[PDB]
């Protein structure tokens, strides 16, 4: 599809058997997702953006589903205040940016 | 153009007759610059990120080219991390997400 940006480009994406609502963002490098208790081993880490850094826990090889297409990746778990699909996902599902 | 996502999104913008590089943002409703000169009038505001809020200067209805082509629109500047091109410029230059 074609998702124009008058509006957030917000997506439904399933993670870890959950439903959830995140942002397509060509200006994270790496995925952030908000908090959420999924299974295996994780280590921690520190992201930075506007404002400064969070704690978050890394985990690795996580399959998401972003509109219908699969993608498996590294996703950061903690107190994001939106849940951010980066490009280590987003080249995974053919995505580009056109003008 | 089409602009893949295995690299960072950055593109050179002129702005107050002076050349930068700046990182096309989907995630972000505002364009955000580094700490610059800008003539004109401005307004203090604050933005949040994923690390909380700062305080930035807003100029508004500032000319600004992004990769050749022209917007005229609000310009946030302030300690961010690196130079952003937010949506309501995006739109201006008919930037679309496309997968
Ligand atoms: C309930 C809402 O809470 P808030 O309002 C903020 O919500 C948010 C917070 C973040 C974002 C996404 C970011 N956008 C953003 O900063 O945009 C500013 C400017 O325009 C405004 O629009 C939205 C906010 C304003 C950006 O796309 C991506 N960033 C990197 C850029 C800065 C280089 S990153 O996130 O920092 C980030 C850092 C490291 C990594 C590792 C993993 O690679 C991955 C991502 C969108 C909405 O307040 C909170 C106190």
């Amino acid at each position: 599809p074609q998702i124009t940006l008058w509006k957030r480009p917000l997506v439904t994406i399933k993670i870890g058997g959950q439903l959830k609502e995140a942002l397509l963002d060509t200006g994270a490098d790496d995925t952030v997702l908000e908090e959420m208790n999924l299974p295996g081993r994780w280590k921690p880490k520190m992201i930075g953006g506007i404002g400064g850094f969070i704690k978050v826990r890394q985990y690795d090889q996580i399959l998401i589903e972003i509109c219908g297409h699969k993608a498996i990746g590294t996703v950061l778990v903690g107190p994001t205040p939106v849940n951010i699909i980066g490009r280590n996902l987003l080249t995974q599902i053919g995505c580009t940016l056109n003008f």
